[PDB]
């Protein structure tokens, strides 16, 4: 119905909250320096009393007075805790936000130091800021426009050796960027802190169950951090422009993103780990059919990506899309027009292993059409073969010679236009293992074919 209650999870984000709630300083004298009021003096000190359960609102007027009075450092976050807890009281409700949201000015005087100053300052500050910003009876957009640019807040999102700060910075963001209004705009402002995520995940390169320094690690924080990070990163992207850009921005950084589940996974990772690449290939945006090529070329996990599929998982919500992934991922590579692409790259003069060609059963299916073509540009590939420096080109020369294994001997005589056996022999003396493995196959082809 009204304002919700969020983030009852953490300890770091929850430790100072208890640090302040559990105790309370007597404000009876705190109106002596006039930090508090003198006429409306029965409420500021009345905190722990009004916290109790007994028999909207009944004090909406005076509070603004001391709100305005609040123009100094320390008590800011104790009162922030007070506001947070009291607004987390259903009996006293939160409908007074519909009165605040006329033109909230309580925020501004709390802002130009919030997101800045000491750590715990911003930590305590952010909660009500966001939890009311989410309320939309009035433009919160300019409010977040102020809240975005800062100096220390960037540090609060930069502390990566210590993970306490960015944690909340981004959990509250997750609860924040749900609505497109703020989603898009804030994305228009943070296009440099992705490295945040990058470390938040790249750490797993070396890991062990009973190691590292964490107490009560991931009951609610340890990898709840990763949960946040990933869920936000994908969540926000649903504007087609977003992923459309980011993909070209950081292809490689999200290339190994596939590795996210290559070895290790836990409960909640499943649905998400690749559910973004889902969006990275969806049929609703530009380059939705253009880049994943290289993803596959450098990945090759595709067989093991399938191998991820069969091992049944408890949840229905993930079998459909995981299947969708492979099916679409097969209906283009097997459809990767072979001689079209082959002759294209050949006439290009620049080449990579291009392992499509070696995967050749469907390519030999019409190799007779290559005999038609008679591959005289392969006579040119001979010229390419005398002198070589690219390992890919050099080795694929042998591979290209060798595919005759599934091809009729009617190619044997056109080969007989070739046949100086010392050529591929001297090449055999080129023993570089990386090529030598299939150089064995090459030099071997002639004689077993004689068997063939």
């Amino acid at each position: 119905m009204g304002a919700t209650k969020i983030l009852m999870d953490s300890t770091h984000f929850n430790e100072i909250r208890s640090i302040i709630r559990s105790r309370s300083v007597a404000w009876d004298a705190l109106a002596r320096s006039e930090e508090l009021s003198e006429i409306d003096a029965s409420t500021a000190k009345a905190l722990e009393s009004i916290l109790v359960k007994k028999n909207n609102g009944k004090t909406l007027i005076p509070l603004i007075h001391l709100l305005s009075t609040s123009d100094n450092e320390d008590c800011k976050k104790s009162v922030q805790n007070l506001i947070a807890e009291l607004l987390s009281s259903d009996k006293y409700g939160d409908d007074t936000v519909k009165f605040f949201q006329e033109d909230p000015k309580q925020l501004e005087q709390l802002f130009d130091v919030s997101l800045k100053g000491d750590f715990q300052t911003v930590l305590i500050s952010g909660f009500n800021v966001v939890s009311l910003l989410v309320q939309n009876g009035l433009h919160n957009v300019k409010l977040v426009e102020k809240l975005l640019k800062n100096n220390n807040l960037i540090n609060i999102l930069q502390n990566i050796e210590q993970m306490d700060t960015c944690y909340v910075c981004i959990r509250l963001l997750q609860e924040l960027a749900v609505i497109p209004e703020y989603r898009d705009v804030i994305w228009l402002h943070e296009k440099k802190f992705m490295p945040t995520l990058f470390k938040i995940l790249q750490r797993a390169t070396d890991s062990q169950l009973a190691t590292r320094i964490v107490a009560t690690n991931s009951n609610h924080l340890g990898i709840q951090l990763q949960y946040h990070s990933l869920l936000l990163i994908w969540l926000l992207t649903f504007n087609p422009v977003f992923a459309n850009e980011l993909v070209q921005k950081y292809l490689s950084d999200f290339l190994d993103l596939l590795k996210l589940v290559k070895i290790t996974i836990k409960e909640k990772v499943s649905r998400l780990c690749i559910s973004i690449i889902l969006q990275c290939c969806s049929t609703r945006v530009k380059q939705h059919k253009k880049v994943i090529k290289q993803l596959l070329l450098l990945g090759n996990a595709l067989p093991t990506v399938q191998s991820l599929s069969e091992r049944k998982y408890s949840d229905e919500e993930l079998r459909q899309d995981i299947s969708n992934l492979k099916e679409i991922l097969e209906n283009e590579y097997q459809e990767l027009t072979s001689f079209d692409e082959y002759s294209s790259e050949l006439k290009s003069g620049r080449l990579e292993w291009s392992p499509v060609h070696k995967s050749e059963k469907f390519w030999r299916e019409n190799a007779v059409r290559l005999n038609e073509k008679n591959y005289e540009l392969l006579k040119i590939l001979t010229k390419l073969l005398e002198v070589s420096d690219d390992p890919q080109v050099l080795a694929v020369a042998a591979h290209d010679v060798g595919e005759y294994v599934r091809h009729y001997p009617r190619g044997k005589r056109v080969i007989e236009q070739l046949g100086g056996k010392q050529l591929v022999m001297n090449h055999m003396h080129h023993e570089d293992q990386q090529v030598r493995y299939n150089a064995l196959l090459a030099v071997q082809k002639l004689m077993v074919h004689n068997w063939e």
